This record gives structure tokens, sequence and C-alpha cells, in this order.
């Protein structure tokens, strides 16, 4: 169910759903703050992000995958800013999991 499940999790601002797709180690870069997080910390960071930025919409404009990696790029509109989101996936145990999330506020 990748990347549909991740896209849905962002659309709903739901870190618990996102969790299901997180790798055991995730690099987060959120407003230029970088963290190399275990899964539990990554979910916690995303929970805080969604709590502080109530999601209105998430729309993807480019996605793709090869045998061992993939990506999703889109725009997240929230009640506290709009953000470009990049999710980069790696294949682990035959499943695509998130290895990096970048979130960067738009210039508006
Ligand atoms: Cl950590
Ligand atoms: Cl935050
Ligand atoms: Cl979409
Ligand atoms: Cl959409």
């Amino acid at each position: 169910n990748v990347p549909e499940g991740v896209i849905g999790a962002f659309k709903e601002g739901n870190s618990q759903e996102l969790n299901k797709y997180l790798g055991d180690k995730v690099d987060l870069i959120i407003q230029n703050k970088s963290t190399h997080a275990d899964k539990r910390t990554a979910e916690g960071t995303m929970a805080a992000f969604f709590s502080n930025h109530k999601v209105g919409s998430f729309n993807v404009n480019h996605q793709g995958k090869r045998d061992e990696s993939g990506f999703v790029i889109g725009i997240l509109m929230t009640a506290n800013g709009n953000f470009r989101v990049n999710c980069f996936f790696r294949k682990v145990q035959n499943k695509y999991v998130i290895h990096q999330i970048r979130i960067d506020k738009t210039d508006e």
C-alpha cells in the first residue's frame, strides 16, 4: 500500500498511520532542522508537526520508484503554513519504507 498509505497519512495529518510506513531509522529535515531518528522518535516528531500544523490538503506532483528506492514530492497546505514535502523510500525486507522526510515552508 505504498505510497498511497503515506499520501493518505499526510492528507489526514495522522502520524500513527504514517508510522506503519516508517523505516527503523529516518532522517527528518523540517524547517532546516535535521535529525537522524529511530522510528519511535520520527513518529513523535511527525505527531508534533501535525499537531502544530493542521493539515488542509496534501497534493502530490511527482512520484516514482525503482527496485530499491522511491520518492514522493508534494505540497502540504495547513492552517499554519504551506510546505513542500519530499519523502524518500528505500526497499527493506521487500517493502518500501520511508528513509527521509524533508518539509520546507513555502515563500508565502
Ligand atoms: Cl532519536
Ligand atoms: Cl513542529
Ligand atoms: Cl495526490
Ligand atoms: Cl490529491
